[PDB]
């Protein structure tokens, strides 16, 4: 029993990180067999960050120029490309400690762990999600870009993000691992600004199946509801709209707990519109919608990795 | 910016877990040196539940009775023996990852993180406290007893937890790593429950703080309260009493925000009385005590860990 915001096991990319210093700018890369990667924006210098020129910065620079560190030991770096907004490094030493990974670009409503990390140092790891507006409500301090957020599949780490930028909102953005940004970000310094967000509904379908899962009934109702008149409720409480994809990955929990998807919608609806009157779900005042159903079959039935 | 859960790197302990097999029941070792420690109830049949004599149950036994698994390496059980709640089995290899370590016995209050496991595999990492009742709300099924929890100092693990039993209401009991339980649970088959539970006060105020340092200041007020005065409405809202010992371990947070500890009592006291009115706090419409003033420092400073 219980139900937590539960990270993945943080040990295959502990031994990735790796502290990358250009110039006076130091931060965290990432060390996969002979290449590190970190955002460019270490190249640059306070002066320049309004409008950055940056295959014009980075032609100005020489492999020396990159001073790489993985614990005590200097890794020499003997080639260096842009890809997007990511430097990679080729380092002359392979890392032994090289996990089985994948680079993957995930939607919006994904959860993945970070690793926060600090001088090439791990700090503390936790779950977040890929909010629809493509920012994450991460915790995030100076140093820490080249961060990395994942999953774990089995023995795979699957790699997903990486961290460049805090917005005014304090909220943070960032790219995949091929450099490209999620949402309309920019690693310049710019008067860019989170959009409106809204609620990951199918999330919070999940962790309403995880609560009955976990003996708690209370919210529920007898009625049912159609798809197009849950959406209805739903855009007017700043919801994503349910699609017939999000019903069908609802399937397996809807089995195991006998209650169909629409009629959860219906529940759904009627927290929206009544609230919860001071009781709690799963220990939140709120509907929780960083879980996933995936996340929810995980934690429910404790698959683990190798 | 941001504050979230954040759990420590879990590396050091996923290379510690182990597989221990007595009989039909398996669960998990941790595996530090030449000693593998797990829960004495490995030895335990479903018949002798309600009053097993372990002491007897165990001279029954021989080291070829132990099946301990390292991924896919057997280890050969050598040497056993009981320490209170806890079997500590002898293994003709030491762990070549055994890292820095201790074993602590923490005050209720204080936070650690989990590594949940399964037959001998970590399944994910989450943060807890030690509740004044001596539970803890973990995520927990099945398989996972042995499973451990843990604090890091720089290169140190400290240990604190070992899963053993789920009480009625859902949460969770165990041991130390000496095998002695945190409050007057025992393992055996009896109707043992949670006590009453109270908040934890001096990680609420923690988190108000954090809260501040983040930039909300929103619940503040200009009045202050004497220690007395607020240990009276403590009570009432079945908080615990906060000591002057509390106080002054709030003083480095008090510090950097320029708010006396008796003003955020005084402001703890208002939101008590008053509830939130539909606003939140760092995310959160309840009061939240599961982050200790060393927490809130560690994620608002960005320690690392080596
Ligand atoms: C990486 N170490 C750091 C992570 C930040 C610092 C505070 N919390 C975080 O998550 N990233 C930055 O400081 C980036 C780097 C950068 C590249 C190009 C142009 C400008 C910058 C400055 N950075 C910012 O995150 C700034 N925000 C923005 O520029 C904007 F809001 F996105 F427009 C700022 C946090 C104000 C320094
Ligand atoms: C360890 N693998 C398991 C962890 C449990 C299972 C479900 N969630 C958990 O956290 N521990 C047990 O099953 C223990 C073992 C045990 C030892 C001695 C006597 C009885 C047991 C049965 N266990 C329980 O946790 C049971 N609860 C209680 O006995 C009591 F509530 F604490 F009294 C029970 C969960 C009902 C199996
Ligand atoms: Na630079
Ligand atoms: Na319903
Ligand atoms: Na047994
Ligand atoms: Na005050």
């Amino acid at each position: 029993s219980g139900f937590r915001k539960m990270a993945f096991p943080s040990g295959k990319v502990e031994g990735c990180m790796v502290q990358v210093t250009c110039g006076t700018t130091t931060l965290n890369g990432l060390w996969l067999d002979d290449v590190v990667y970190c955002p460019r924006h270490v190249i640059c210098t306070s002066e320049d960050m309004l409008n950055p020129n940056y295959e014009d910065l980075l032609i100005r620079k020489s492999n020396h120029n990159f001073l790489v560190q993985a614990g005590n030991v200097q890794l020499r770096v003997i080639g260096h490309s842009m890809q997007n907004c990511v430097l990679k490094l080729k380092v002359d030493t392979a890392n032994p400690k090289t996990p089985k990974y994948k680079f993957v670009r995930i939607q919006p409503g994904q959860t993945f762990s970070v690793l926060a990390c600090y001088n090439g140092s791990p700090s503390g790891v936790y779950q977040c999600a890929m909010r629809p507006n493509f920012t994450i409500k991460g915790s995030f301090l100076n140093g820490s870009c080249g961060s990395v957020g994942f999953n774990i599949d089995y023995d795979c780490v699957s790699f997903c993000y990486m961290h460049h930028i805090e917005l005014p909102t304090g909220v943070h953005a960032g790219t995949d691992l091929e450099g490209n940004f999620y949402g309309p970000f920019v690693d310049r310094q710019t008067a860019q600004a989170a959009g409106t967000d809204t609620t990951i509904t199918v999330n919070v379908l999940a962790w309403l199946y995880a609560a009955v899962i976990n003996g708690d009934r209370w919210f529920l109702n007898r009625f049912t509801t159609t798809l197009n008149d849950f959406n209805l409720v739903a855009m007017k409480y700043n919801y994503e709209p349910l699609t017939q994809d999000h019903v069908d990955i609802l399937g397996p929990l809807s089995a195991q707990t006998g209650i169909a998807v629409l009629d959860m919608c219906a529940s759904l609806k009627e927290l929206l519109q009544n609230g919860m009157n001071g009781r709690t779900i799963l220990g939140s005042a709120l509907l929780e919608d960083e879980f996933t159903p995936f996340d929810v079959v995980r934690q429910c039935s404790g698959v683990t990795f190798q």
